[PDB]
RNA sequence: CCAUAGGUUAAUGAGGCGAACCGGGGGAACUGAAACAUCUAAGUACCCCGAGGAAAAGAAAUCAACCGAGAUUCCCCCAG
RNA sequence: UUUUGUAUAAUGGGUCAGCGACUUAUAUUCUGUAGCAAGGUUAACCGAAUAGGGGAGCCGAAGGGAAACCGAGUCUUAACUGGGCGUUAAGUUGCAGGGUAUAGACCCGAAACCCGGUGAUCUAGCCAUGGGCAGGUUGAAGGUUGGGUAACACUAACUGGAGGACCGAACCGACUAAUGUCGAAAAAUUAGCGGAUGACUUGUGGCUGGGGGUGAAAGGCCAAUCAAACCGGGAGAUAGCUGGUUCUCCCCGAAAGCUAUUUAGGUAGCGCCUCGUGAAUUCAUCUCCGGGGGUAGAGCACUGUUUCGGCAAGGGUACCAACCCGAUGCAAACUGCGAAUACCGGAGAAUGUUAUCACGGGAGACACACGGCGGGUGCUAACGUCCGUCGUGAAGAGGGAAACAACCCAGACCGCCAGCUAAGGUCCCAAAGUCAUGGUUAAGUGGGAAACGAUGUGGGAAGGCCCAGACAGCCAGGAUGUUGGCUUAGAAGCAGCCAUCAUUUAAAGAAAGCGUAAUAGCUCACUGGUCGAGUCGGCCUGCGCGGAAGAUGUAACGGGGCUAAACCAUGCACCGAAGCUGCGGCAGCGACGCUUAUGCGUUGUUGGGUAGGGGAGCGUUCUGUAAGCCUG
RNA sequence: GUUUAUUAAAAACACAGCAAAGGAGUAAUGAUGGCCAGGCUGUCUCCACCCGAGACUCAGUGAAAUUGAACUCGCUGUGAAGAUGCAGUGUACCCGCGGCAAGACGGAAAGACCCCGUGAACCUUUACUAUAGCUUGACACUGAACAUUGAGCCUUGAUGUGUAGGAUAGGUGGGAGGCUUUGAAGUGUGGACGCCAGUCUGCAUGGAGCCGACCUUGAAAUACCACCCUUUAAUGUUUGAUGUUCUAACGUUGACCCGUAAUCCGGGUUGCGGACAGUGUCUGGUGGGUAGUUUGACUGGGGCGGUCUCCUCCUAAAGAGUAACGGAGGAGCACGAAGGUUGGCUAAUCCUGGUCGGACAUCAGGAGGUUAGUGCAAUGGCAUAAGCCAGCUUGACUGCGAGCGUGACGGCGCGAGCAGGUGCGAAAGCAGGUCAUAGUGAUCCGGUGGUUCUGAAUGGAAGGGCCAUCGCUCAACGGAUAAAAGGUACUCCGGGGAUAACAGGCUGAUACCGCCCAAGAGUUCAUAUCGACGGCGGUGUUUGGCACCUCGAUGUCGGCUCAUCACAUCCUGGGGCUGAAGUAGGUCCCAAGGGUAUGGCUGUUCGCCAUUUAAAGUGGUACGCGAGCUG
RNA sequence: UGCCUGGCGGCCGUAGCGCGGUGGUCCCACCUGACCCCAUGCCGAACUCAGAAGUGAAACGCCGUAGCGCCGAUGGUAGUGUGGGGUCUCCCCAUGCGAGAGUAGGGAACUGCCAGGCAA
């Protein structure tokens, strides 16, 4: 016995995931292992919009109801880990900065336990700077100073 | 150094108010779709600028079709 | 008003007077009317102008197809014996009206969103200046004088006046109780109560302004309004929602059903309602005829289900048991059978204002309730819920059931101080039989209630014993071992193992009750005599009694009261409605004899009515008629 | 110390301490949580009296909420279901004054509770949609010198044998005269490619002659050239990524001077950075921080649970149709054959005999006429067989299709027959799928192939139109978006008793009580007292079933005050039986005149505990009584 | 015209089964061989081809037999439409229709066209 509710929820998920590898660029269908046949129908759907492309979306989940999508959800899950990774990366850079710019000292120590390397006086002295800046209405010149020197230390490390 | 900026004096003009109309710069929501996001409402509501008695526009780098009309503006058809 | 439903104790109204609700424009469809007619008609504009020009333009006469294109033909097809659309019917422009679509579009009512401005004299915080903190206490740091150390530490005496210290006034606050809730006060008064030198309080003047301000942080305060202030505009936002929709009369007159819905309290199509046109003895009741059922009933051939017995595969042969066989049952999901109704079609007399169908305009409604019948469900309980048919209410008053929509009789045109009748009634309330005949009842049954019980009473069929004398009564008998063996404690008939013998016999049992440790004793089955005629036990039942106790006051005939004024059978009379008939009066519908834009010498019938549809009218302001008429 | 101005002052909050311009086990403390002890008393048994203001009478002034109208009694039953107005019955002279409040479902607020609205408003997020902000890279402000290096256009030079061979020749080609002392053939030798087959040149002795089709070849000879692919190299060119230096852009809220009695600003010098930073466009990413929305319906109130489309049977009451969150089962296929024709054949279940083999394999005979089979759950039908086998085939075809069934409609189904061309069979004849009933998705949008149908001047083309076909568990399956989850007790708005919770009203499964039969218990004996197995009744004293009144407001558990009524009687009173010697009791009948507790635990009803009485009764009255009282 | 047979039908259990008797003059059946036509998922089994030697055994046709199967009244009863009544989870009254089962009884067929043989 198989639930309706269940069947629905896979059908759903199936037009979940069409619906992402449509979204993906050409370099990531490239990588994908996608046939002929599903190459074209993502192509075609790329080309049309409206109600007619979320149809052929349709179509591609019916196809993948009997296609197998084991490897294409490990490359959708391989790519999502690299971006995830990346954005994550983004984020905590961001909120070095912040942190530096609202405590201090404080996050200066932080900086440092990450990279030892980090300069703890030029460090010190791009924060007086942004703190200036913003009492000033000054550009965030020391800000993005403070972020380009944090994404300096993140590549050295890794 | 020159010179400029700045300063002093003389002459002309504006400074604001005024109901609506005109052009321009901004500019919504309610509501309809029996829901609602495109859309509509709407370039309407409302704010600002300027002149006038009207204003704006105005003499095609336009139409038309290879037949032909020769600025702009306004009214009725073409036309739901 | 809403409801299946309201006197409901569901909603609104204190009353009077005035004001208040389907209007307006633009296009479309239809109806009536008016001119023209295969033509009709003009917009803007001109116009000494409601005239006349202005044919720009619009509608139809020709449609088919997507189109090319064809043409009273055209699309499909390679094409039609074909099939889909047109031909044989006249449209147009106004006037008025019924709808349709947009404008706030029948009227009042939201919370809510955006735009532009006003607020920190209340209050939250902050900034600058000044003011206030009666009085009395505790009393450290520190300093001086001694004891005590190499120096320390520690300790006693004097000065010292720091504490978000103590008690307690002003001041701040509101923790408790009472009063005040249409109070003196839109958070107040009395006595207590905490702080009362600070993070305290306060006067004055400013700053922080609405998705913002402030907030020792409660979603608290921001001018008595704060989970997004106040004021003007979008804006008459929207409201599938609640309420209202105002003069009269005549005719007709439903539903709460099926399909679909982000769809259930709304909406779209159909059935149902109304108006008009056109159509066939069209439709309806019934007699007959040709029809198919699997329902009621019946049965178990089949499908299940159920009881007994046999052979019994197989399973563990005193033991479980398949498939089958014989008999007995049940089925909405069984029919070897099978109705009554109902439905279809045809023929036929009669009646019904065509009561039938097609089209067009307008609808309304799409919450149903109750009772009977056959059910599903629930508990064959529910004023419970869901089905199919009928009936009433909704939308129908009237008479009876005391009162009570859904029970019974019966469909109100109007008036009459006329008669008849249906249901129900005829002792009084209260109109009619204290009517007659033949029976039942002793119970207030009638006038609530079951399982069961009973010499209640009436009757039917019978049955047993009966003047070779029955049943019950009356002076009589009921003696002997059987103190029994047996479980010896005593059971002896009265506790049980046990037989359940035998003589006198007109006659009696080795034993039924009361009473003793058992005894004993008193009775009874049966047997003598008189009286003596009927007596005894069961079935069917009509009408009666018990089972039968509740709470404001008899309260379970309506009451009085009734022994017939209670129940069954029959009959004759009467009361009994808005039902029928009798008289007169009004209006619609169809006909014929005639009037022919209308009377009818007529004729038959109809006239309850909600939502709703059609038709006909009354009233008021203004305008022409109207410088006419009435009028000090 | 502060906190919800305006009833919540706390362990909560806060604190010292500890870890674009511009919170020091703890002394003390506490209107703090809990326990114990003493005093005190009107909190209470139980309340009595007195003092002042009202309340009462008189004189003067003088509102309010509410109001359909009232000539406005109780009881019984009915009724939209609790009657001042209905039917019956009893009672009551008319009209005032001081009180209580049981009611008039009494006045208050278009219920805050529950439901609905394809309602609103905030808050949350890995709901949808976006975006402020942040940010990546490219382009411009943005330059100059240098050190390399990836690559393109070329300029310039070699290099490149399947087999044929003087030859380590790839393609056409102006095709056939040039090279000549612009120091010749060949040479000591340096060097490049190198399948070791055979080309070559910076330089020179010498000194100025060598060569073209000529013989094979799918091409001929770098003799002159026009110009290139695999394979490589010197100069010049486009250049970018990266690195170093400089200033003239740009920054300077660094310093000095001036306008200037000037922390603004502008200008002049200088110092420090400097083509970095920043800004503007685009772009990748993040982004409940912000903003606009969504979160379906049936539902025995709502949520949860289950379902939303199609097929078979019943309910479905013998035409058709007919609902339930009613009772039973399936489906979103499959077959190029399991389809069409021609021909042929006919099982299940049993008995008999037979090696494995056995009850049940396969073989032969007997009964049997379908209980077999008919691909899929079931109905009906199927001997002509629609059931099974073999041969041939694609009619599972094309354009139609009269006439009907079926639904409101979209739509679905049947269908003789016309024309074309086919398959089977000699022929008559059959074939427009499957024995039939589930195997499916409207429209918009487009993809694919054909069609001059059209294609906005013409000739085309793009784009459309038509024919065929493809694309949705759009399963919420007549499918509102291509695109959406929750909380509100901070809530708000319009309504409902159309729909709940307390009560009211109907019924009585459940609950309590009474009774019929009587097995049996009771030392023998059913009925002194119980009494199983069974059955019949009364009450509305529990849980219940419905939702008929009430959501334009009926105050729902307790305690105090006040009580009233039924007896299914707790005591007192009158009796019967007894397994009643008497006191004391056990069971049942009549009897409601009277009475029928106090304290510790709870809010408690109830219940447990201790002590008394004759007892400390059961229930109805909106589970009595808040216009009477506390909460 | 009748005793017979075969084919094509109407009619379909009063029509079919169980038992006995009866037929080879014709027709029918059984039967012989299959080298050939034809066929066995193997077999002249079935079908097909050339004969009829032999026979009526089986089957087939006719008669009898009621032992079954089957048909089957009349009446009664159940049931039911209409209008009423009641001691109303059921029944009764007037009217109309009217079962099923069972019994008496019937029953072991009838009929249409043609062809062939016998006797007329």
């Amino acid at each position: 016995w198989v639930s309706k509710s269940e069947i629905k929820r896979d059908a759903e998920e199936l037009k979940r995931l069409g619906a992402e590898i449509v979204d993906l660029g050409k370099n990531a269908l490239d990588k994908i292992p996608l046939d002929a046949d599903l190459r074209a129908a993502i192509e075609l759907a790329q080309r049309i919009k409206m109600e007619g492309r979320r149809r052929q979306l349709q179509l591609i989940g019916k196809m993948l109801r009997q296609r197998d999508v084991e490897p294409i959800r490990q490359a959708l899950d391989k790519l999502k880990n690299r971006h995830n990774q990346q954005v994550v990366l983004f984020h905590k850079l961001e909120n070095l900065r912040d942190r530096l710019i609202d405590q201090g000292d404080d996050a200066i120590a932080e900086v440092l336990n990450l990279w030892p390397d980090a300069d703890r006086q030029q460090l010190r002295t791009l924060i007086r700077n942004a703190k200036k800046e913003k009492e000033g209405n000054k550009p965030p010149k020391s800000a993005r100073q403070i972020f380009q020197y944090l994404r300096e230390l993140a590549e050295n490390e890794g």
